[PDB]
């Protein structure tokens, strides 16, 4: 197997999971750079919680029978060559596209990881390692980690670690960025572009800027399924952008339950690809969307990682430490021109576990009552804080 | 025994009634301005429909076993006394925050009313009165209205009172206007305020902005209710906004209905409210909301007042008035530094109306046609008339 | 019968079959221009595709028992009476306002257009022929007609023709033009114009720019359906324009329903509407929307002629072709001094079979992946790709 199938997976089973949670809105996430990351944690979980974080990131495929566990490092022969390959890949230089992932883990001065494990991340994902203390400045080193990853992505991902997001307990940050700037194998003339309207549903439609062409492009119609795929190459053909278009506004929801690495890899068969003579039309895209993961990664079966029992033993034998919080930030935008994208993954971990906070995140009643007189001046039902 | 616990107890009676017509959407309004006028109306109603007013608006409490009826004025000793001194008190001038309570009341200048009962209106309420000719110019009296509150709220309501709200026929009016502009005791940073996402029901979210700060506030946990209060005192500690959020979402609906002044004093009580080292997440606020609360007020228990029944001796002694139109708006807007928060509360008298006016103010649709050739050139629908 | 009256009645069939796709949205357009270009492509069918033509466009009412086809050129004495008298009737000179309607047909080299149908085109509709390469320079022939269509429209409507609507296979191409710029019989003083807030719906409200004036206006009152009725003439009479708006907001999508040609012509009686003293406030206007009505043709009845079974022999003896797209677009802007208004439609003859586009319309799951890994760098899902 190969770690490229493990993220198709991932990807899928991840989406069946998320958009759960967030109906009529835009999604957009980066499979690799999760994966990559989740690996990262993966390399230094041990016993239960790293046959957990196995069987999620689907890595129990890519190792062949026997040579398992510390083979080589952390996991196997087979996963780590796979890991090694894929970063090679990634990271290959190319003067016509801009493609780039950066690792990165921030280390408490006091907290000290095992020294094989920061060589073997320097050796898979060639990641630095900057030591800040968190206990006596979180937040300065929250604003440095920051400016690195706005750094790494061209100042697309800016503040990604949101505010109050480490503290004085978190001991070690795990980061990557992956970075993508191409352009179309056939672009779009910026004369054509013109405005169309969009039909977000049957009932009601909102105009975009539409970016035409005509051209031979790779169609594939899937009847069984009542929707055509559209292939539109970057430049050189190794990166490649694809368009699932339901025939009808009603069956992009069939679609999302029904898509699979197994039927992804049917429908995007070359046999199944036809160039064809089409009239493009393809809208101005800008998604920008940031997710917290924890609870997602619970519900695919992680919980002993973020549980007080996580045996994350590779990373630090000093103590013992779990994951809290695993953040995510995607954004795409598409244009005449070629295509801008960039995104990040975070996890940072530790030991300690904060009894509450007080988010005000989901509707509730407030009042504003006057203390000297106790009457209550304002008394409100908020369900929407801005209309 | 105050009219503040009066004030409470009123509002939620009154939020239990209005919270059907309004489901799934934001409520906000300003029981002290309700409350006071109502006491307004109170102090000239007499027999039957002031002891539906005294019980709906719970002045029946304030008043002790002892004289009750001509003490004063119009009311008893007991709430004179407490409409005077929490008058005094919200009107009391301070350096930190600008908190301003002001009534007025326009009259027909052939409608008589009484000297004692402005001299009345003037002692407890402190408020004019403006003689204007609602029978020839409504409209001019309406915006002369609207102009004044718009004044008093510091040109936060605009156009209070809808068209067609006073008619010729009206006989009285009764206003006040609530503002205050306070800051917080710990103010947002605004550097900390990102998006975060905002989950209206377990599967739809939408992203806000929200100000987060770090520091020592007062949180009471009622486990019993599965809901959390948190208090965020303003400048001087003499105004405080109280946020009641359920553990999770879909709670709320029980929240609101065993939420009661008792359990509100339960909930805030001095032992209950603990000082703890929190995360304060909170979302940028601008909720603005009109209501027309003859319904309401109908259901609460006042019959008479908006029946041809109303008897209203201490008002106009010459000829009967009774009311039908009650309005009520509020405005409330939550930032970092503090929050800016406006009321109004409108009453009317004797009303009917009939054309008068061709005000296009709603959507409509239109036609164009050449008369000559009775052809329809255009034909269209307009909701936004300008993009 | 009169084709003033068959427009009306397209207008109403055409706004029941259009409204379904968009809801709490701006409709703008002309049932004139429309009827007309339809008129234009029926002159040139036969057999079923004329007949289903003539139902859609409710000329039969118009033809007198007797002598229903090739009487006339193309038709009955009385359409082509109908259709030649309303031209002049609407492109009369006057010095209060400037009304024009012109008619154009763009045709291939190649294509034989026959040329009795070009003189009847010319009689009829006063429409000249211009000979274009489509096969060689398609996006020439859809820049000339665009700024043909600007000129006629008085630089209303520019690039009228999307990028990708004619291509070399498009034939033909047929296209009108209606402009109209007047003044107000009464005209709106520009200081009695305020800003005011329009009611889109109960509890939401946006400002807009509001004209008034007071005087003679003739109003109709229809409480049946909750609604009135106000006619704005324009300069010396000849057109005027129609303001029906329900009491209650809620009332105008009752009115949407129960719209039509016959209780329009209730409604606008000369006993219906009264001449009465008013106040009439009205909002600036400038409406504009552009549509492809060739599925709101097909649903109320042209389905020959969009299949590839359509009979358009009258134009072409030979290489039958058939309607592929029909565009149209209306603008309209209302002001204090008068109104500004320019409609143009256009349809386009091809030849095609099978789906020849893939229009990014709807929601849609994009994902971006890198063919060497066969790792997916982006996935998504999208709603709007704008925010």
């Amino acid at each position: 197997g190969s770690i490229g199938a493990a993220s198709t997976e991932f990807c899928f089973d991840m989406f069946k999971e998320l958009k759960v949670h967030h109906v009529n809105e835009n999604i957009i996430y980066s499979p690799l750079s999760i994966i990559s990351i989740l690996s990262m944690v993966f390399l230094g979980a041990r016993e239960n919680t790293k046959t957990q974080m196995e069987k999620v990131i689907h890595f129990d495929k890519i190792t062949g029978f026997g040579e398992s566990l510390e083979s080589q490092c952390g996991t196997s022969v087979s996963v780590h060559a796979s890991l090694k390959d894929i970063l090679s890949e990634i990271t290959k230089p190319s003067d016509n596209y801009s493609l780039s992932l950066a690792s990165k883990l921030y280390a408490e001065e006091t907290y000290p990881v095992l020294p094989e494990y920061l060589q073997c991340i320097k050796e898979l994902y060639k990641g630095s390692l900057e030591t800040v203390s968190f206990q006596t400045a979180a937040d300065q080193a929250r604003e440095l980690i920051n400016s690195w990853v706005e750094t790494q992505t061209n100042g697309v991902i800016k503040n990604f670690l949101q505010p109050g997001s480490v503290d004085p307990q978190t001991e070690m940050v795990l980061v990557d960025a992956i970075y993508f700037k191409g352009t179309w194998e056939k672009a779009f003339k910026d004369e054509d572009t013109q405005e169309v309207p969009f039909r977000i549903t049957e009932q009601e439609s909102k105009p975009v800027q539409m970016m035409y062409q005509a051209g031979s492009f790779k169609v594939a119609t899937v009847a069984a399924e009542k929707m055509k795929i559209l292939e539109l190459p970057y430049a050189s053909g190794e990166l490649s952008m694809f368009v699932l278009l339901p025939d009808d506004i009603s069956g992009l929801e069939q679609l999302e339950t029904t898509i699979s690495i197994e039927k992804l890899s049917e429908w995007t068969s070359s046999n199944m690809m036809e160039d064809r003579k089409m009239k493009v039309y393809l809208p101005h895209m800008k998604i920008e969307e940031k997710y917290n993961l924890t609870s997602v990664l619970v519900a695919l079966g992680m919980t002993d990682l973020f549980s007080p029992s996580a045996n994350l033993s590779g990373i630090s034998t000093a103590q013992t430490l779990k994951m809290s919080e695993a953040i995510h930030g995607a954004y795409v935008e598409i244009y005449e021109a070629g295509s801008e994208m960039a995104t990040s993954t975070g996890v940072l971990v530790e030991a300690a576990s904060v009894s509450e906070e007080f988010r005000v995140d989901h509707p509730f009643l407030f009042l504003i009552k006057h203390n000297p007189s106790n009457s209550i001046l304002f008394f409100g039902r908020c369900i929407f804080p801005h209309h």
